[PDB]
């Protein structure tokens, strides 16, 4: 029975490693998503900035067009 106990020391390390690694695999899955979603917030913050920029920059054309139309 002591020899079983010695194995249990082993068996435990192994079972614990299994539980832990089940979680470690799950980490990596979760973590790629717990990143792409963060990336998404910057994607849109900059898009909003660049869009409003682009728009107000675009309307400077309309003022240029007013001058061109005048002549």
């Amino acid at each position: 029975e002591e020899d079983r106990d010695n194995a249990l020391i082993q068996q435990w390390r192994v079972e614990d490693t299994e539980m832990r690694l089940r979680r470690e695999t799950l980490k990596q899955k979760k973590l790629q998503d717990l990143y792409k979603y963060e990336e998404e917030n910057e994607k849109k913050l900059i898009e909003a900035k660049m869009l409003e920029t682009e728009i107000l920059k675009e309307q400077q054309m309309r003022d240029i067009e007013r001058e061109r139309k005048l002549r």
